[PDB]
Order: structure tokens, then C-alpha cells, then sequence
């Protein structure tokens, strides 16, 4: 959950574009913390069967990052991973 310094915090950590609240960045960042909420969401939803529902299109937009992320930039490939947390 975020917050006013939580905000800060997030922004500090991913985004540093001319734009650095709305930037690819930040945008991957709470695309992957939805995937991760929505799926302990599901693991509480027995109720929300065809589940994944929309986590398959993010999953798909994650997968599809790799030649986009990558190619505009080779640094933030390896550094956006490195934020998100994909290194392991």
C-alpha cells in the first residue's frame, strides 16, 4: 500500500524519465505488484473461477517486454529486472 513517502519511495526507485510518475518504469512496477496482489487476491477468491482473468494479458505484456524494454534501452532491461525484483 502505498503513501505520500511511499510514493516518493517508488518513484526514487523506478522512474527517472522527463516524466518520472508515469514512466515505463513505474508502470511495469505496479503491472507486476497488480499480478502479485491479484494473484494472493485469487488465492483468497475460490469464488473467481476462469481466474487469471486478467492476469494473462499483463503476464503477456511482461513476456512481450523483453524485445521492447531491452531494445530501447539495454540498460533497463537488466536494471528494470534488477528493480522489480526478476533476479530473484
Amino acid at each position: 500500500p502505498i503513501t505520500k513517502e511511499e510514493k516518493q519511495k517508488v518513484i526514487q526507485e523506478f522512474a527517472r524519465f522527463p516524466g518520472d510518475t508515469g514512466s515505463t518504469e513505474v508502470q511495469v512496477a505496479l503491472l507486476t505488484l497488480r499480478i502479485n496482489r491479484l494473484s494472493e487476491h485469487l488465492k483468497v477468491h475460490k469464488k473467481d473461477h476462469h481466474s487469471h482473468r486478467g492476469l494473462l494479458m499483463m503476464v503477456g505484456q511482461r513476456r512481450r517486454l523483453l524485445r521492447y524494454l531491452q531494445r530501447e534501452d539495454p540498460e533497463r532491461y537488466r536494471a528494470l529486472i534488477e528493480k522489480l525484483g526478476i533476479r530473484g
